[PDB]
């Protein structure tokens, strides 16, 4: 290939009964035509392909006034929406295209809405009307800085638009391109001109090479083909539709009158275009002939294929044209011809060309070598094909194209509640479809994940399979800094991260990373797996406190790190008693080792301690409870201070009982609690020492995140938290967790996860003040940690839903394209 | 230089008061103004720069009806209008263009014609108001093969087109281009639209970077240029006005309205498009802007060249906006300022931009480093200038040019009688306007000879200084084979080819040639110089046959090679008596060697003869003259019939006298002749066997033209010709010249040329029967040839005048264009 080859790697269309690529091909595989009498809506040649309407624009959707949407060309409003549809297609989020060098080049040469506007002033008119703005509007839109311009050639208006791309993407001009075209019929006056010139069928039908040939049916609609260099888009790892081999364009020169073709420049055409491709007669599979089944111009067209792609070839060269289908849409014509051949190039099947009985008598199809396509069959020998468009004044375009070289979270977001539901359901509808069928339920989900928008109004659905995926859907359809809590003693049950481990191989690595360690810690001096006591059911070896510590900790650091991974990084850590150590860890003041050596002797030293210990959960103020166990100090203490009317007493269990007496003397909440020992009370006293003595031989980093002490209830600095005297003071008084909270709130946390099983610390959150538990109970763990992480993303946290993905191997396919929220906007 | 440097060959313009590009240096010169009230015959912002007028058009000139014109964009008119102005401009004759690879890249934003047609239909609507045909009607009239296109940008839009046209060029698409645009204000309708836009200044004036600037006044006009690639423009040796180094076009994209100019999208283009030439800020001489007068866009554009040309840069950059003169132009506006910026680089001067008092307090020029052109100065260092054009939907273009690196005859055509006189007057203004007096009289004739498209109706003017040339001019204001009659004894004068020898050099040449080789045969065998001879006016020398012969053959040879090389080449040839040697010689039948001893040798032999030999010219048929001297054989014959009622009686004196007698005494003209003897008669019998001797020592080939004889009156083959008893024969019998003509006639001459001094043979072939004698008496040789071969060029003779001036060293200049004959047309 003599220049750059072009990889068409999107594209977008409304066309008469095909709102989009998909519609399209249902229509044209089908063998169907548009072509219908004009709507009643419209006004008045009876005969044309229409859009089922021009006056509906989600004005708001692209920063437009409803004002400015009713003096604005529709033609202008259809190719904004199209802009956008072709980007979403290739799969580009259009906001990375902001400030970049992408070109916009438009085919229009029809300006009906300035003639109904004028027929009949604001500082709208200008801008509404102007021609120019149907390329500029897209390129203000993305905050594009390629070039951006409308061209007028007549008939070839929207090929040459792709024409005038490719050779800008090779010079290097502009780096990705929008090319195609617009012609939208909405004013009477322009179909009196075309029928007084005598070229409309008075059958409303293009006979394209049939003997019926009469003349064009008018057509209307818009495409759009997103353009890379083939270099570029393989590099990028983009979807690739097909590639522009070799683009042309000349004119017909001095044809016989002004407006008949020339068969001497369309073989001129043809023989350059080609040979600066390297493609034989033999090698072009179909050609999308201009074919306007006119008397004078079906001949000529015919015969300029013939010399040049006729002879030299065994086989006849199937030809056929949209045109049976939709009608001629004149500036918009080529770009319809173009996403046609594209679609037959990535189906691998040609379609029917309609309205062909008996070949036309100046049209020798045998000797020409050219057979018109009437079936819709698969597509023999990679596959290329030919698009002419030509136009009235003589200015000719060719462009020869080849084919292309557990539980899952969908993402969705739109600009409005009413555009998610919207959203939602296209989706929905989609999944179930045949076309959303080819592509697997990973797929899409990678691909909502990195190949569209994170509009203001998202949702995640959660499911296991594309039905519990769609229900979720159908269901659907009806910030600060992030503070991190890790769950201390209490917060555990039977069965700890079983349901995560099976699930997500991140959380499993580190867990047996974990585990791994703390199995030889506790083998060495134990209170020998310590996985099989975490997801055993059948087990209390964790309410047992050289278990429960040692367990909290691996499945907190497991589930830090899963998070992690997400993209869900906590800025501050605090933890509950035993939570402070993942915490510490994980902000990296301890290494593994320090923290399995750290947790397993604080869990052991504890759990070596006799009977005799209890605590209780009490609803009263510290001060109430100062008061009542003032002069105990010896016996009793405060455990935790965890809301303002929320503390647990511990200490010997008769004084114990004696204060869940007292409060529930009073008609007050006092619940004992499960644990084997006074935790943070005068009976820790004995293991203190021996505490500080394996302390003292651990390594003390300065964190990496802003750590806040259970034991200060502050953020607490290096020099405090790497010294020996802190830990064991932290073993010993009482975990002031709801003044961490505020220490949290006070340096801007605005979002709090509970890191750990349950959430009893979520609750003590709430309770001193966005929370959410990172593991809710009674639900499968996988989904209470979605269900926690969708949150987070919905409140507006910038999940790495990309990264969740990296486990399989994900391939950007094919998406539903905006809702738009379309309201009616016309003039008067 | 990164890409192929492009060269403007030539441009055209129509601008509010600057009818073409002369009409605007005067205009900008001279610091005028052409904004003006809207003219009566408009319609109604009450301000603008207008045409004399825009319903005027040449239809017949470009093979369109009335009603087709009638129909027409007056846009699609002035652009065909400015195409063959920008051609001619350049020097290329436009029908060499014809099916070549000609592009054409037009900048057409407005069409008001389209919005007066609609407001109030025949099949001329649909082409006359359709955009497109403002590019396709161009390559429709010169047979072009390039892309033709119009592209919309706003008011950026004619820029755009010239950077597509240089794209074009560097890519081989396209191996000339027309580029440039069209904008014509003629419907109120867009007048209001760009009124509520609130763009206009209330003044009526661009005040550009001056502190009343309140917006802009409109415009209408349109300008092309002439590209070629630099290398194509100075290996063809063409008129290079100024070079394109680089032109670039990017768009604003995310500006704060869709309306609003972006800084750093105009630095960014500045950047690239000079970086890509390789043009420092100190090396661009002058700048060109957009520069419309608005107070939001002024600075920006201030700013934006500010950064990238003032800060690098000792002096200031001079700045200024043709805007000031004529108003904003739109879609035209940036070919304007590129055609202004072309003049400047051309005449190396700068001109004042209007309506600068007081700098705009939002445009630091200091600090900038830029100074506003309030002067007509000369222009110091080649010379460089940047060119900006920005539209309101962000598409901004900027180029970046350099500078580039005796008696005669002035021919003259028309399509028209009446065109024929208006071309020949506006020759004649210019030629005496200063403009036309940097031009020489040699350099004016070569340009019109070789630089002009030679139409129907055609005159060649002649003299000897421009005041000689342009009187003819105003005085001028108010076929079939071509065959050649060589003349014979009785044409000869003295004097013979001074005045020739002395104008033309190829006549001298080949006169001392032929000379050269008689003096050496003359010399020998003498009856020495011949030239001495033949130029003396106080000479009877050549009514003696001695001299008389090789007199006419050295002047006959002579002229014949002044003809050839003026393309001016016998098909046929004919010849009375002498007259035949010529004619043979110069269709190579005998050398010149031969020729020369042939003609000296039958020169001598016959003036060795004794008197007592006359001949007569006699009014009478050859049947009156056979009857009068049969059976008087042995002493008079017919020695030429030279008309159906004219013969030359020659023979013995006393018998001759009797013969005039007769014819006299019957009331019938009879010219007794000054020759020394009776040639074609008995007379001559004593030196026949002498020339025979001759004559066989003589190489004869076959001839290179048709010969017919006057021994024959047919035409003779070369056996019959190259024999001795054909020239033996043809010095003794009669001279059938009537019968030769016959016979040319016959075998298709349309055109007979007398080559010989005087008329004589000439009133003979008007008796006999387009007849022109090459140099008629009375006037000096060189006047009567160059009004002989006038009148074949008129008569529709290819004459090839372009080598009457290898003699000088004439240079291609430019010259006024066509003066086309406009009529109204416009719409009821």
């Amino acid at each position: 290939a003599s220049d750059e080859p072009i990889a068409v790697i999107g594209l977008s269309c409304r066309l008469p009964k095909a709102s989009g690529p998909q519609e399209l091909w249902q229509l044209l595989d089908d063998g169907a035509s548009a072509v219908t009498r004009v709507p009643a809506d419209r006004e008045t040649a009876r005969w044309g392909g229409f859009l089922d309407r021009v006056d509906t624009f989600d004005a708001g959707f692209f920063g437009i006034s409803p004002r400015e949407a009713a003096a604005m060309d529709p033609q202008q409003r259809l190719v904004l929406e199209l802009s956008w549809e072709a980007l979403e297609g290739a799969g580009l989020v259009p906001a990375t295209l902001r400030d970049t060098g992408l070109g916009v080049f438009v085919g229009a040469a029809r300006d009906d809405y300035a003639t109904l506007y004028r027929r009949r002033v604001d500082h709208h008119a200008m801008t509404g009307l102007h021609r120019s703005l149907i390329a500029n509007r897209i390129s203000y839109a993305l905050g594009a800085h390629g070039p951006s311009m409308v061209v007028d050639t007549g008939q070839s208006s929207s090929l040459v638009a792709v024409h005038l791309a490719c050779e800008s993407l090779r010079r290097g001009e502009s780096d990705i391109a929008l090319a195609g075209g617009v012609n939208l019929n909405i004013a009477a006056e322009s179909a009196r001109e075309t029928a007084a010139f005598g070229g409309l069928s008075p059958d409303g039908q293009c006979f394209t090479f049939d003997a019926r040939a009469n003349g064009f049916v008018r057509g209307e609609g818009g495409g759009l083909v997103v353009l890379k260099t083939l270099r570029r888009a393989l590099a990028d790892g983009d979807l690739v539709h097909g590639v522009i081999l070799a683009s042309a364009v000349n004119n017909d020169g001095p044809s016989d009158t002004l407006t008949t073709p020339s068969r001497r420049a369309q073989e001129s055409l043809l023989t350059r275009v080609y040979r600066r491709a390297g493609v034989t007669p033999t090698e072009v599979g179909y050609v999308e002939l201009h074919g306007t089944g006119t008397k004078v111009g079906d001949p000529i067209e015919a015969a300029a294929l013939g010399a040049v792609l006729g002879t030299g070839r065994d086989t006849p060269l199937p030809v056929g044209s949209i045109k049976t289908n939709i009608g001629h849409l004149e500036g918009a014509a080529g770009i319809a011809g173009l996403i046609k051949a594209l679609l037959q190039l990535r189906r691998r099947r040609l379609v029917p060309s309609l309205n062909f009985s008996t070949p036309n008598p100046d049209i020798p199809l045998d000797a020409l070598n050219l057979r018109v396509q009437q079936e819709s069959a698969p597509w023999a020998t990679t596959l290329v094909a030919g698009v002419s468009s030509f136009g009235m004044g003589g200015t000719n375009c060719h462009v020869v194209v080849s084919a292309a070289p557990a539980l899952l979270p969908w993402v969705v977001s739109a600009r409005s509640p009413q555009a998610l539901r919207d959203q939602a359901g296209r989706l929905a509808a989609w999944a179930d479809s045949p076309a959303g069928r080819e592509a697997s339920p990973v797929d899409i989900g990678w691909s909502l994940a990195t190949s569209r928008t994170h509009f203001e109004y998202r949702a995640v659905v959660s499911g296991s399979d594309r039905d519990e995926l769609v229900a979720s859907l159908r269901a659907l359809a009806s910030g600060g800094r992030l503070g991190l809590v890790f769950s201390g003693q209490g917060s555990q049950r039977a069965g700890m991260g079983r349901e995560l481990y099976v699930a997500f191989p991140v959380f499993a690595e580190a867990f047996d990373e974990v585990c791994g360690v703390l199995d030889e810690v506790m083998g060495a001096l134990p209170p020998g797996s310590l996985r099989e006591v975490m997801f055993e059911v059948s087990s209390d070896l964790l309410d047992e406190t050289g278990f429960t510590q040692p367990a909290l900790f691996a499945f907190e650091v497991a589930l830090y790190r899963l998070l992690e991974s997400w993209g869900v990084a906590g800025e501050v850590v605090a933890g509950h008693s035993v939570g402070e150590i993942a915490a510490v860890h994980v902000a990296g003041v301890l290494s593994l080792a320090d923290a399995c050596a750290l947790v397993a002797a604080r869990g052991r030293l504890m759990q070596g301690l006799p009977s005799g210990g209890a605590m209780v959960a009490v609803e009263a103020s510290e001060e109430e409870v100062t008061a009542l166990l003032a002069g105990r100090e010896g016996e009793v203490g405060i455990g935790a201070v965890n809301g303002p009317r929320s503390v647990v007493v511990s200490g010997g269990v008769a004084v114990v009982e004696e204060v869940a007496a007292h409060f529930a003397g009073l008609g007050r909440r006092a619940r004992r609690l499960k644990v084997s020992h006074a935790f943070h009370s005068p009976l820790m006293d004995p293991m203190l020492e021996d505490f500080g003595r394996v302390v003292a031989g651990l390594s003390f980093a300065v964190p990496e995140l802003t750590v806040v002490s259970g034991l200060t209830g502050a953020v607490v600095s290096a020099d405090e938290l790497c010294s020996v005297g802190y830990w064991v003071r932290h073993a010993r008084e009482a975990v002031r967790f709801a003044d961490a909270v505020g220490a949290m709130a006070g340096v801007g946390v605005g979002r709090f996860v509970e890191v750990g099983p349950g959430g009893v610390l979520s609750a003590l959150v709430r309770e001193c003040l966005s929370v959410v538990a990172a593991v809710r109970g009674n639900r499968a763990e996988p989904v209470a940690l979605l269900s926690a992480v969708g949150e987070l993303f919905a409140d507006g946290y910038p999940v790495d839903w990309t990264a969740y993905f990296a486990g399989w191997p994900a391939a950007r396919v094919e998406l539903p394209t905006y809702a738009f929220q379309r309201s009616r906007h016309w003039l008067e």
